[PDB]
This record gives structure tokens, sequence and C-alpha cells, in this order.
């Protein structure tokens, strides 16, 4: 007579993240209350909700509106909540501890996963002309977690470096494209492609490349 | 509608320890389960039992028949337990958690003190015989905790030192008798009388002295 949940739960920002806490317990046992805190290294432990077998669902202060039980029918020995709106706050470990009889009380974790895709920039470099050598195209920036993976698209003869920093809770990956100019490359499209987890359509920015003759 | 509990329990060794744990709720309020857990500061945290508004009381197991509800009535916002026959491994702090509604949950801790009385021992010191000078009489030892208070009573003119050791839970702490040898002093009661906070009457055990004559 153990107790389900999921290993680590994944949702996009802005969805609904739901936690599950089943009791599967056989034909002699009852769940009496199951509180969700959240597990805070040392910032406290942050009490989501708890819900008792009587007295319903108590969200607490900090949660309150964002947390409700699933949609009947629920078995009366499930505990799963949903914490509508994702947010990139939520990443982290979450503990569900259930109260039984007779059994006895038992506690499981699950680790919350947000992603959140990115929204990326196109910014073109110098005035290319004719005349110079090696010089910058453009850069293309994105920020997101986990970390989007930025490539150029493109008919032109091109080197690119690129950077890629870590932030507190998520990271931003830049490109550029270089290219010596040749006025052949004229009305012709570069294009940024960034692709990311919670992007089920890789996103595409088109730059159209102008160079002018030695002058 | 807060929460009543003592600030800490005082228990002298094998008595039942009865654990304050009350909320006074007013007239739109109930309490959906009461936990208790022992503050393990890196022990983990020791459960004691929980009991829950329908279910009752679940003891843990490893206080498996120690823990039980004090006699009835009991207010049925009450969450007391009574811990039998209280002894040193209980001394520490206790959190009383409990989940209320409509209020949301509260938990309180306390500190539950167990005093252990001494068994005191006294050993004579040399044969004391007319003619030497300052010597041992006897001393006297007494472990407790608190730290018990240990004196002489007697008629015969002596110096005393003591000692007292802080061990893990409790304190020893030793007396010793001295005086010069006076044929005048013997068959003469010095007793040791020892006091301790378990102990209602000072315990006091009695050495008849001997002395002989220069030989």
């Amino acid at each position: 007579g153990e107790l389900e949940t999921s290993d680590v739960v994944t949702v996009v920002l802005g969805q609904d993240a739901k936690l599950p806490c089943f009791y599967r317990g056989d034909s002699g046992e009852q769940v009496g209350q199951v509180a969700w805190a959240r597990v805070d290294a040392g910032e406290g432990a942050q009490e989501l909700a708890l819900l008792h077998s009587k007295y319903g669902l108590h969200v607490s202060p900090a949660y309150e509106g964002r947390v409700e039980q699933p949609p009947p029918p629920r078995n009366p020995l499930d505990g799963s909540v949903l914490l509508r709106n994702a947010v990139q706050a939520d990443e982290g470990e979450y503990e569900c501890r259930v109260s039984t009889f007779p059994a006895g009380s038992f506690q499981a974790r699950l680790r919350l996963r947000v992603l959140v895709p990115p929204l990326p920039s196109l910014n073109p470099g110098p005035a290319l002309e004719e005349g110079q050598g090696l010089t910058l195209a453009a850069s293309c920036t994105a920020e997101g977690s986990p970390a989007p993976s930025v490539t150029w698209d493109t008919e032109v003869k091109g080197t690119t470096s690129s950077r890629s920093f870590k932030h507190s809770r998520s990271a931003a990956v830049t490109s550029e494209f270089h290219l010596v100019p040749s006025r052949s490359m004229n009305g012709q499209p570069l294009t940024c492609v960034v692709s990311h987890p919670g992007l089920l359509q890789d996103q595409r920015i088109t730059h159209i490349l102008h160079v002018s003759h030695h002058h």
C-alpha cells in the first residue's frame, strides 16, 4: 500500500501544473489529510495548500486563487492539486505529505520544471560595403530556460561565433554571422533560426542584407 | 483565535508528561488534524503521534504504547497528548502542528524538561589514627540532572573540597570531608546530605567515624 507520485513534473510557462500525489491504498485504508509544502532550502518552507478528509481544501494565502483540485470525479484517496498558470518562480522541489490510517503517514517529493521559451532579437551590423573584409552581418540573441539553440539559415558564405551566458534561472545565448561583403550579397536574406523545448515550432526571424559599391 | 500551549513542561523521571496543545478557537472553527513531532536538530524529526478529527489517534511505532490521549471528556479542539513514563531520552523540544479550518494551520513548540534525582554514595577514607594531621574522612558522590547539591552535616571540625563534572545529560558532583583525627571523634556520626529538585525529601546517608590511638 504505497504512495504514487511523479518524479519530476514539466510545464511550459503559463500552463497549469498538475502536482500528482495519490495514495494507492488497498481495501482497508483511508487518507486523513494531505499537505503540500514547497521544499525551500533556507527560505523556510512555503506551504501551498492542505486538504482534509472532511473540511476540504484550504489553499494557503501565498497561492490564494492559484491552487485547486482536479475536476471530479476524483478518488477520495487522491490528494493531487493543480497549480494554475505556472511561472518561473515555481521551479523547484515540492513535498507532498499524507496522513493515512491505519497505515501511518507518508511523504513523497517531486521536482517541478518550468520551461520558458525565448523571445529572440536580431540586430544588424555596420553598413556593409563592397570594399571591406570580414565584418559583422548581424547578431541574434535568445534567452530562455533551458538555453535555446540559435543558428543561421542563409545562402551566403560566412563564419559565426557565439556566446552563452548562464544567468540565475535561465541562459541567454547570442550568435553572430560574419562575412566578406560582396555586392552579389545585396537583397539576400540572412535568417536567424532559434529552437527551444518549450517551443513546438522553431522561431525564425529574417534580415535582408545590404552592401554598397566601394566609394 | 490562537493556539495555547505551555512554554516548557517539567517532569521528574518516570512520571507521565502531559504535552499541551489546545487550539482555543471561537464559534466558527474546527480542527482537522494535530501532528506531534519531536524537533530533532540533525537527528531528523521523530514523529510522535498524529490525531485526526475522524480517524482518531495514530501513535508512531517508536513511541508505540507510550502515547495516549488524556482521559475524557476532552474538548474536540484539544490535541494534547500524554507521554507515559518520561525518561532522560525525552528531554528536548517538541513541535505541535495543528491544521484548522477556516483559520489555516498553526504550530507551537515546547521544551520538555526531565528531572532525574540522584542515587548518592559515600566512601570512607583511610583508617584514621589519632596520630596524623589533615586527612580524608569520606567522600560523597551524587549524579543527577540538574546537578545535585551535596553538603555535610556533622559535629566535628573539618574542611571540605568538592568537584563537579558535567556529563552529557547530567552532572556528577562529589564532596569530601577533611579532618585532623582525634580519638574524641570516635563513634561520632558524619553524614552526607544531598539535595535535588526532583527530590521532595533531601537524602541523608550517615558514616560513623573511627579513630585509633597512636601506636
